[PDB]
């Protein structure tokens, strides 16, 4: 039913499932905006496919040819099925709009499924190629941040009663390499191109005259070519073509609204803001150097992933509340850190 | 069946599922009133869609055109399907009420699903954008309250046998920022606007003459335009239009009753009452300062979320019972706290 | 099938599911009588809806109009569907009993579902508004009782080898407030009113002549108004109306039997008997004062909830067996308590 | 539905399920490229089979023979079923394209399923024959790497405050044996051959005239051979043949794109690059000798499997970050290793 389709595709965790494995425990591995874009671009065409053939919206068979009254039920069924299979056969049918509109009307669900698959492909490539590496690197970075926070609080407590910036060096090294950012931009660009092509196709499909679904059909090949009792042609109409056009314009609207989001996603350096690591600069055990901005490198992408999935880090949360309290400046950062006692 | 739909949509945890993740363990992340509003506004139109096409209420096909007796079964089926697809084609049909009523009668389930999706969108945006931040902040606040309660009871026990207000400073800082409250008000306002538009549409749909479902249909395009055996027109009726109007007025009543709730929700500062933190003011380790009221800021929203999901805090429950006992004043707050022995 | 519906709605845990959350572990949060009343009042109309359209009891379509023999199958189907949709349209049909009986016959499942939803609403309001508070308070009370029992047995063992009545003070304070009892009485009263209205409706529906299901139908609007081959009217009958009346009288009987139960529930103070706390009065560490009776206050409701869900408390069970043994008076209460050794 | 098939076969973990057993905990046991190739080559033909007979794309029965009007419904059904079963019987039917096109049109789903099974066979043979051995060997290798890393860090810590290369000897021994690599190459080659044969078949099927689906059928064997009322022949058409050809060309495109991937897979030594063990050469406890390249031996395959599933090793990750930091050369490898403190 329509409501069942809605529950499956919008109100359920459709493509929102976290990786089912212990390797990525709590790691999104995909930005929220990218996940939203993929979920829409994939589950919208599927939802429209399901809707267009819902038991309520669908009168019945997808084509009716209006055989003569003399024709029996199965003769008329032969006519309808023959014309359905003959939309491909150009000789059989003669339609003013041509044969491409008939092809599109017959295979619209296939085309929507193709667009959905093509849009799901780049996210899958990301999740299967560049996701494990970033997951491992980010897990190491979070562990290093937790360890340095613990060491700093232990030092502060000892004072009240190595020291090498490994994480900073690793981030600096990531500043050079750009394979991950190149893959990310390539997959986003392919998604954008697929969306644009889908918009072109949907606009063309919705621009039809709405009468191209009605085509003339001739079961006059073979032994029936010179038969007399059979009329030379029939009036066939492809039902649900109006529904297809409505859903196609809906998908076109959604995709044109979505494309600016993908374009904004492509410009990762601009998105790289609100320095996540700036909060850690007040730790004595952490060097006061952010050095993450203004670069078409994997460092900006790692900064984005950190700003996305750093809320799970207790040390980061503690430092964030310390920073927020520092806005008033009533107290002192080391005193607040010592009082917090948030090692684990 | 009707009962199955009821069980799925009203008697089950439809959209009442808690976040399936360890990050939010026991945190609602959504006020009870907001959750009720979203659940109604989403699962009502879906329930009505399912009901309108239930196997019992539905006689059968959604349109019947009453072809002549001479017409065969599949000729009549062609007529019915053609008219169903031609509700869009204005030339084919001539109805007194126009063609918009026919469009609405055909696509009412789609319109209800659209309203449900549009009403579910703002809650989803909230849960995916502003929910993680408030979850982390509120978890930190609850942990700080538990820790300060433990410290105060330990101090009292030591007396019988830092001290910095970090949580108060954090709340004071939240008094300034307003991004969360702005997002909350924006999503509530969008929900209200969607509800009002849905009410307008449902009122218009229910105001129809009830005879607009009957339209005249002409299969007279193409080779059949000059055919003689076919009548110039047919009498088609869209079945289930009365059911659609009944369910639309039901939804209109529900939404007009719900809109005052959304308006009351918009005025968060008025809702900010029954100070949750007032109970903690009797703790020696906690400063006697509430400072949370009369502000279009995130502080009021945090106060609401606390008053919502603070019952899970054992220290808060203990302080609440101490406060309630203090109404008589027979005993002493520190003595009762020491006797409680409710560290964990 | 009928047996499947029975298993789902009477032999299964339909609305008998305990709260699926760790917050309420073993707490009913709903009295047994109230749960029975809600389960009946909700799952009876749903069961009757399912039964009335069971594949065995149902001959087929819900209306047959007996078109002339000259009419084709789909002409007759048009007639039947038109009349089904025209039960609303007063002009189309002319029935002796009127049009309200036809409306009721068509929408009886909707009306039963409406009554079920309206009866499920007050229980849901209770469980979502006043259940968390009573759950927290009752959990605290049980914990306090366990702690005082442990302290008393420890004192007895020490003798053989604070002391403040916090729980008693909390109960005394609950004696004043009445918001919970007011909500309980309001929800019970609304349930009773809904049940009475349902009884009125079912009595009216069952009082019909049983021939109102037969109505005269006229497909004579539009181009067919002046058509000659079509008869001026048809004889239509709404099938399953007898089944609807039978199930409606069954529901009426059940609801009239149930209403006295709801009225008895409304009088909570009378139900407040068999003092649960009287057993704890023999503990040296517990003050000898019950002070819970004869009040339209939340104290009586808390006493009811205690008498309901106190069997899970080992200390209460031990004290109850001590009390039962004290009926003979052969031994001594402190000696029996010491010998029991039931700390945990 | 189409969307359901898509969710099952592309958006779900179809053939992506990890081995359901504790023996292989986190071990892929199959390269990512090989898994992708198998998943495509298997779930594409299945998806196309499901699509070709979807309730929306399918008009109805797969063959209609257009019996005379005098023929009754079940006479026409006999004709259609007889011709469907007589596509095999060459005498019954006379088609210009022959009888092989009819066989293919009737059994296209069977042929796609056969290709899917044949392509799934080599992966299954691998997973059931050569997977346990490589799993055990690789688990031992990872355990040895973890142990040597722990020993080296312990030695470094002791300095700050056996020694036999068992793993290197085992890898060197693997350099000689080649049974695993021979099995891998054989299964890949069989997969490639199956893909090529499938491409040949699909090209032949798509190269048909598109009118071979129309064949002449004669129910003139037995008592009906000399019957007069029955026409000497009928015009039968195999519906869905156009859909079969479309999906066959789609599968052909996918397989021709995939075959280069399989050919690249066959050349494992070229794939053996980015020495995984080179990072471990900086450990004092590990001998400075990689000795893994330029060989048609199991050593290259083991190197590939290591580069695939070594990210799960904490010691390897630590050494990798040490290597990346060494690019700048600011610090010292032993000092960084000591500071890391990443034993477990
Ligand atoms: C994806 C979207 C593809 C849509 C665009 C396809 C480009 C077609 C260009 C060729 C057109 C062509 O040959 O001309 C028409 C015939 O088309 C044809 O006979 C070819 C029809 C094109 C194929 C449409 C079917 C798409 C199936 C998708 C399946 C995906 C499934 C994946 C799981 C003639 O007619 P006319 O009207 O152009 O001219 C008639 C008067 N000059
Ligand atoms: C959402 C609710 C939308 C309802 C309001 C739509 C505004 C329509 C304004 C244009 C009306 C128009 O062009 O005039 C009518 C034709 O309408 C048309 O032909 C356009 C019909 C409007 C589209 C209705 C279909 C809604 C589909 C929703 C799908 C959602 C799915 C999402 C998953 C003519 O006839 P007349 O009677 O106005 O005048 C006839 C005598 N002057
Ligand atoms: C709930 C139970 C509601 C039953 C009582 C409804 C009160 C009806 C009062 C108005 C009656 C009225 O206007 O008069 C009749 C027409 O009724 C009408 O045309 C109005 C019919 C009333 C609506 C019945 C449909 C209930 C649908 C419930 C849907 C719930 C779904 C929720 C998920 C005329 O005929 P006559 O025989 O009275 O007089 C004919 C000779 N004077
Ligand atoms: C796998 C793909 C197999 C396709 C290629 C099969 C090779 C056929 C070679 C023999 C052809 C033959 O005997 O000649 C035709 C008859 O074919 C026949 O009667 C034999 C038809 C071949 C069998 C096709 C059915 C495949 C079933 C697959 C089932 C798999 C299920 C596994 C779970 C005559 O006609 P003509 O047109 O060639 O010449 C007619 C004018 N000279
Ligand atoms: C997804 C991508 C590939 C879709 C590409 C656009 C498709 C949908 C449409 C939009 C405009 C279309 C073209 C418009 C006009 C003509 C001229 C005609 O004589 C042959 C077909 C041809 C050349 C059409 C082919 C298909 C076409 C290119
Ligand atoms: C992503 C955005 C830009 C998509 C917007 C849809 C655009 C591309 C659509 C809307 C209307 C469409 C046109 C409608 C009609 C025709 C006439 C036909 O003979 C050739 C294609 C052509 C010229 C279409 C090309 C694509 C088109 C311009
Ligand atoms: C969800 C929102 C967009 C719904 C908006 C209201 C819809 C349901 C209805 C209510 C009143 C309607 C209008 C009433 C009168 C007319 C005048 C007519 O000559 C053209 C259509 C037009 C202009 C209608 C368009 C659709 C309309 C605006
Ligand atoms: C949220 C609340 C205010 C909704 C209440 C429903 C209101 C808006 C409904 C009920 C009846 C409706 C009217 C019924 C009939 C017509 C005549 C038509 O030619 C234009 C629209 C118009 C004038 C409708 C406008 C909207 C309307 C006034
Ligand atoms: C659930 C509640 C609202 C049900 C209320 C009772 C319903 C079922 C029935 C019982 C008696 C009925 C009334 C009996 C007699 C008449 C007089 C007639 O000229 C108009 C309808 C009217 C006024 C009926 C309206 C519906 C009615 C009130
Ligand atoms: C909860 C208990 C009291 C319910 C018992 C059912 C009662 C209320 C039912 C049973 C028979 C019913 C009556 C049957 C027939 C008529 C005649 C009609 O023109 C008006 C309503 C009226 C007068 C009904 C009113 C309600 C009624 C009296
Ligand atoms: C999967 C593998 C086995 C498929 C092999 C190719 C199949 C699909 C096709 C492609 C070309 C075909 C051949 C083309 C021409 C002829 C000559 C004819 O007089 C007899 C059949 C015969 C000999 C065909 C047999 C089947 C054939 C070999
Ligand atoms: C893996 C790649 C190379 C597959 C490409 C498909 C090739 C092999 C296909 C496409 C068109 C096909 C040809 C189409 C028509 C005929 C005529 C027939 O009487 C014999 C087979 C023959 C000659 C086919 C042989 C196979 C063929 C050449
Ligand atoms: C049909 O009859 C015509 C008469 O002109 C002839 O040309 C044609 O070949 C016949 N077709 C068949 C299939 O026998
Ligand atoms: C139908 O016949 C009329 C006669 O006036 C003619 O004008 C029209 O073009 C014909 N239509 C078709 C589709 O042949
Ligand atoms: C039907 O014919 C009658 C004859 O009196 C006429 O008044 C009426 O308008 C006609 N109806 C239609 C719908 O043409
Ligand atoms: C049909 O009749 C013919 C007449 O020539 C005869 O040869 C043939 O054997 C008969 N067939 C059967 C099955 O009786």
């Amino acid at each position: 039913a329509i409501a069942q389709l809605a529950t499956e595709y919008v109100f359920s965790d459709f493509l929102l499932k976290e990786p089912t494995e212990p390797k990525f425990k709590g790691l999104r591995l995909e930005l929220a905006v990218d996940k939203m874009v993929t979920c829409i671009a994939v589950g919208l065409p599927l939802l429209l496919i399901s809707l267009a053939f819902a038991q309520e919206i669908s009168i019945g068979t997808q084509i009716s040819c209006f055989s003569p009254s003399s024709f029996s039920w199965r003769q008329a069924a032969f006519v309808d099925s023959y014309c359905w299979a003959a939309v491909q056969q150009k000789n059989s049918l003669q339609s003013e709009s041509g044969n491409l509109p008939l092809w599109l009307h017959k295979f619209f669900p296939y085309i929507l499924l193709l667009f959905a698959i093509l849009l799901y492909l780049p996210p899958l490539f990301w999740r299967f190629a560049a996701a494990p590496h970033i997951c491992s690197d980010l897990k190491f970075i979070m562990e290093e941040l937790d360890k340095v926070y613990n060491r700093a609080i232990k030092a502060a407590k000892s004072a009240r009663d190595f020291k090498y910036p490994i994480v900073e060096q690793y981030l600096k090294t990531k500043k050079n390499s750009n394979n991950l950012i190149i893959k990310y931009i390539s997959c986003r660009l392919l998604t954008l191109i697929i969306i644009l092509l889908a918009c072109i196709y949907l606009g063309y499909y919705f621009s039809l005259s709405s009468l191209s679904d009605e085509f003339v059909c001739s079961i006059k090949s073979g032994i029936l070519r010179n038969d007399s009792t059979v009329p030379d042609q029939f009036q066939c109409k492809l039902i649900a073509v109006g529904i297809f056009q409505l859903l196609s314009v809906i998908n076109l609207v959604v995709y044109v609204l979505l494309a600016p989001v993908v374009v904004y996603t492509l410009f990762v350096p601009f998105r790289q803001k609100t320095d996540v690591l700036k909060v850690y600069e007040i730790l004595p055990t952490f060097d006061v150097l952010h050095f993450k901005s203004e670069g078409y490198n994997d460092l900006s992408l790692y900064n984005l992933f950190l700003e996305e999935n750093i809320s799970e880090v207790k040390s980061y949360k503690c430092l964030k509340v310390l920073e927020n309290i520092k806005s008033s400046g009533q107290g002192i950062d080391p005193m607040l850190l010592l009082t917090n006692l948030g090692m684990i």
